[PDB]
């Protein structure tokens, strides 16, 4: 709780491999729990990536959710502070490839910094993703969280609404598992996102605003 209440350093470090390709992507920012407002600025360290951003979007803190008295008991992201969390994830796109994933979120000093591990695999040759036909969007989603309690963590579910440059719409299934390094009843995340550029960046890179609500 304490340890969000006013504007805290965002720090994320990503690390990606996708069908033998490769890229590294480094997030600044800061984030207000109190408010559930997220500001991020990501580049990508290693040229053009080989995928469209908003792939890496659901993927790039929950713990910044904006949680009401009333369901202040049951934030389990904040309860696993200053020590970290480990966020696990297995994400089927439709038709298309899959990323699975490992990241631990943690207070370095007094930044949150998040460091990922990701793997990307079956992606077709000019399928959706490898082909970059999803517009640069995003949509609103709901995050359902449930108790594991039998490894003291959570899971999760939600499917991503990708929208295609034609018009039609690239599902991405979430499966995942946090675990500390507290427990809630059924709730779920509101999330909404806007992703933008800086007409003052050469490098490749996303500039993202976010605001999320649980419910
Ligand atoms: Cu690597």
């Amino acid at each position: 709780e304490e340890l969000f209440t006013g504007v805290v350093p965002i720090l994320i470090e990503l690390d990606g491999h996708v069908n033998g390709h490769c890229f590294f992507v480094r997030g600044e920012g800061e984030g207000d729990a109190t408010i559930g407002k997220l500001s991020l600025k990501f580049i990508a360290t290693t040229g053009k990536l080989p995928v469209p951003w908003p792939t890496l979007v659901t993927t790039l803190v929950q713990c910044f959710s904006r949680y009401p008295d009333h369901m202040k008991r049951h934030d389990f992201f904040k309860s696993a502070m200053p020590e970290g969390y480990v966020q696990e994830r297995t994400i089927y796109f439709k038709d298309d490839g899959t990323y699975k994933t490992r990241a631990e979120v943690k207070f370095e000093g007094d930044t949150l910094v998040n460091r990922i591990e990701l793997k990307g695999i079956d992606f077709k040759e000019d399928g959706n993703i490898l082909g970059h036909k999803l517009e640069y969007n995003f949509n609103s989603h709901k995050v359902y969280i449930t108790a594991d309690k039998q490894n003291n963590g959570i899971k999760a579910n939600f499917t991503i609404r990708h929208n295609v440059e034609d018009g039609s719409v690239q599902l991405a299934d979430h499966y995942q598992q946090n675990t500390p390094i507290d427990l809630p009843d059924d709730h779920y995340l509101s999330t909404q996102t806007i992703l933008s550029k800086d007409l003052n960046e050469k490098r490749d890179h996303m500039v993202l605003l976010e605001y999320v609500t649980a419910a």
